[PDB]
């Protein structure tokens, strides 16, 4: 029984984040539970507040006529149970539910440890024989507590576009609006538990080039290249196939490569030293332990400029 | 209470993906959100424009027949919410859900890392005493964002076999629709990940072909094929047990060999070495360094060939 | 209000499988999507077929008495939506669901990697004053597509064991039906990936038979021990807590025995090659090269044999 | 509107577990599916078997006023569906109904995997006007089929405290009862995959008692400490942070030890052959070979012993 | 159809705890299963003793007017059963649920192993025209049973902040009350298990201080850190990404250095001593023998000091 109307019926949204939690990097999802707050006007339920009743009158949501508000990036029927529903005088309805549903936005690891996110919420309305346009009410949707928890992300503002978005979906219109949530991660904990070792081991790896055991620069570049795989292997994991290539998958994987020619080192330093030739082994040898270090850093800042510094 | 008909009433479908996302590959599953667009001429409710109401009338799903459409290859139950019913003056009406469930489509992993997808939804209908013949609607079935997800695969397009399939299963025949949703892989993480980092450890291996001592040979060519266990076994882990054979588990496999020869090599470069024939030996080894990384690429582009080609 | 009757009332029931999926080796369970297609003759509303309506009368399941047919080894309430209800003069019941539950089914791991499966769905109903028994009927248990899926497993069929189980349970008699899903697993994915790569080490391990240095001969059979344990470990979490032994954790077991010798055999090629009598050594160490792969390819077709065999 | 009697009111319970499974040693938590059997008599509704209808009469829920039982270690309300309900002549109540719900009982690990354990169910019921006594009815108790499962345990016995305990909470009485489900753990498993393999590197560990090689015996010991990690880490995630010790935990853990004396060892057998004094190593060395073995045989002698044996 | 009143009616609470359990420390969350115990005047429903009935009058939830007491910190909905309603005379209505709902409440590892914490659980409750104050009575909150579980914590004190927290809360004000659980750690599990062990394998590392055999050396040194990786790894993922630094995660760090500059000490002992000056080398490699465990059990009172002592 929808409120007859003499034009498109404006419905006033918001939503007041109260919980935070659960963002899955790898599924790239998050759940949220907070506060929606609907209202429209429905003069057809306008009601005298002196001839009757007081200043405003409670409903049961079967009552009255409500809008469907469906979410729009979820993965089930959102969860929502209903707060209170206040009609005002001039046929004014106050809405508000507190629903909690986990939501479907992407995230783009393209600098993965050093990332910043913007989640969205979506909120469709579909119309009937009155067209819906959906709207922002500022002040239902300064939505966030001061207890917004979001582990291992720093939360920077929960906005919302006003100018809400209307389609022709299967000729009746809808009208979507974007709210969104804007994180920086909490890089840090991937230093002392993934950078940093991740480095110690490239180090020990070329500390074969103050070394002539081949038996133990193998024992010794090999041993530590194996260590990396234990590391790309754990950083792999809590992360999804991307398409494009992450900033540690780069480093990561440049990384490859400074243990092959690493190993390439320390097989020709012998090949040329049982060549009775150590003229040029302990030359090489002796250049590696600079051009390694050197060309590293190098790439790392050629790497480091090429993601954040573009 | 079923519509009263002349002949087999035609029930007219359709699905809007909405979102898409979770896809399994070691389940065979995907997650599904989408709209559902049903209609069908019920002339026992045609009403009268102009004698009531309005151009079109709102029913409520307990109010109007509606036909039971299950989705066929669903985990459990679909789990729809009504969007809107909308019954023409004809008779026709217009139904309109908004569902989203688990999906059962197999996969063909006989290319693994590059595969290409196709996905089917189904919708049947089971018959009373007027038989139910089902049918797409082609502007509802448009179905598909320009915002539709489904991580770690480029979604190519979004179709439906026209042609129902019509059954008789037990004593009562049904009707099955074919939706389709074609898929490509996004292939690319598995080189820097997966492919590479598996060559440029295979290549090392046989670094011990320009070496003479055995003790860091072993030391060499042991170590390398440890690390392609957990190569293999991290790629084993993300994919199922295929009864057939995948392409990269095909490389990851002939690649156990190039170890296994490897390691005879370095073996038997010595029982005759200490055989006081290294007249041999340094011969075998001499050659290793090229019949190995040939008989490779050869045997990669005879069983990329083998794969791709055919 | 149950069908009055004159002797214990007979209920016809039939399971047509429409989905097969996720097979849990470790929790022992399996989740089907199925039809339930149960009927009996209550008499109480026969129907003149010509003094009213027509050939068959359509009831909502609150009208008429059903049966309640749970399911016995489920885990939680099984889950089905009704299709149709269609009684037919004589006053005969024609029930049709399409639940979907996950079945806790047993599974015998003795031949693991080589096992073939016997799923059990039950069927349980109680009685109240009335008896009630369950019986088959098998035009709606052919139930099973040609589209049956169960990744990994290749289903062999799909019957029930026609008389029923009837108990007293209870001070009241049930009745309790055995539907069969027989399948056989689609071993080989365990080959290329599991026993193969398992195999490989193994001889790697004893190419330690033709060589004399201790140090390269431990950084040998030593380094295969470990890659054996990743296997062991692999193999070990995809299955569960047996109280008897299974067939490849014999042979993966087996084999930390010819890792344990072999490590024998260098550790004595030696406190017997530093004691100045080689004589020996290099006779053992020889001989190794032949007591190992036999006694292990004489012990497989010995611990093979005793698992299929008999 | 409760029964109206003279004095505490008895209502009769019992328990048949139907179904068992999914216990969880971390989460010390287990799943249940049984049969709920309350009982009592309210001579309100005595009912002329003669004058009126039938033997008994079947009510549903609503009409009659059932006793709220609610399970007292449970994570969520515990999940029933009603069996049945049957009123006798003399106003007794026959309540029936098949719950399904998870369990929080305790487990004590001090004996790990050599464990028998006793698992709980509670059932409280809080009083109103007239108190409410819960008590046992036995045949309604012998609840467990002859095919509980409980996978990898033993179940010795399904019992009951006859007593209830009869507790002032908050200024109205309960009564609590205590239903015991008694089981064993079938340790084994723990040996071929576990045990044994964890002794084994043990002994290897220890082969380095008869070389001289530092390099081999630092590639002997050291490599093996890693494997017991490998155990550790195994056997430690499969099991809580108990505040006590358990039995594994001693062994896995004296075990750290006969690895930190038997790398002391290889390493004095060092810096004393170095120091030109073989007089006192290979004096030493030649002692390990036994105090290792002993001691260690001996202090699992004398801890198995403090564990079972006390 | 609320109590009509002359001022803010107060709404007294209560929380009995009857199970603890799932305290789950990477997602912050723990499950609770509990009393709630409100009561409030509602003289609109006093009731004439003698007049009619008796002391106490039992109604349902329908009947009566019910205050809304959502739970502040909470994933869904609180799950909760009513237990009784009863009205008293002077229209005081006793109400009591037994809920249960998992909370999220934040944790404090900065002292991780050896952390206490103060678990929140909030009670919010918002007004409509007559306002609502929320407050504890003491004698429904002694809540906590003598079987409170919570495994791996020692519980020290249930108690709540007797003032409650009003707010307004959009143009409607609410109240919140605070309800606390306090905690320790059962730190212990943590020492055979990760501690010791941990240790353990540092000493072993630095055993190469009384060795010269650089290949037994890094077969030594390197060895153990690769095991620290798996302690830091086993360690870093039963615990969040905490944006500042845990105890546990120091030392484990702390300890990654110790193996640098051990690994610095085993290479340096021979760029000096192939460098024909072994004067300085087992100069150096007889001081590390002091240094080191000194530096480290210095640098662990400094940093256990930093932590607790501060
Ligand atoms: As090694």
């Amino acid at each position: 029984p929808p409120p007859i109307a003499d034009e498109p019926l404006t419905v006033n949204t918001g939503i007041y984040l109260i919980e935070c939690y659960s963002l899955d990097d790898k599924a790239e999802t998050f759940k949220v539970n907070a506060f929606l707050s609907l209202s429209w006007k429905d003069r057809r339920l306008a009601f005298d507040p002196v001839r009757s009743g007081v200043r405003v009158k409670t409903y049961e949501p079967e009552a009255i006529w409500i809008p469907e508000i469906r979410f729009v990036n979820v993965e089930n029927a959102r969860d929502a149970d209903v707060v209170d529903i206040s009609v005002s005088p001039d046929g004014t309805v106050q809405y508000l539910e507190r629903f909690s549903a986990r939501v479907l936005s992407p995230l783009d690891f393209r600098r993965y440890p050093f990332d910043s996110q913007t989640l969205h919420i979506y909120l469709i309305v579909r119309s009937v024989d009155t067209r819906n346009i959906v709207l922002a009410v500022d002040l239902e949707k300064v939505g966030k507590n001061d207890d917004v928890f979001l582990t291992g992300w720093d939360i920077e503002s929960f906005t919302a576009v006003v100018k809400p978005a209307n389609f022709a979906l299967e000729d009746r219109l809808e009208s979507k609006l974007d709210y969104q949530l804007r994180i920086s991660r909490q890089y840090f904990s991937y230093i002392p538990n993934i950078i940093l070792p991740m480095l110690f081991i490239l180090f020990i790896s070329w500390t074969a080039f103050w070394s002539t055991s081949y038996e133990a620069n193998v024992t010794l570049v090999v041993s530590t290249l194996i260590a990396h795989i234990a590391f790309n292997i754990l950083v792999e994991t809590n992360l999804p196939k991307t398409p494009y290539m992450t900033y540690t998958g780069a480093i990561i994987f440049m990384i490859y490569l400074f243990y092959f020619v690493a190993v390439i080192e320390v097989t020709v330093q012998h090949y040329l030293k049982v060549e009775s030739q150590p003229a040029r082994a302990a030359s090489i040898t002796r250049a590696s332990r600079i051009a390694f270090p050197v060309v590293f850093l190098l790439a790392n800042i050629i790497l480091a400029f090429l993601f954040f510094g573009f």
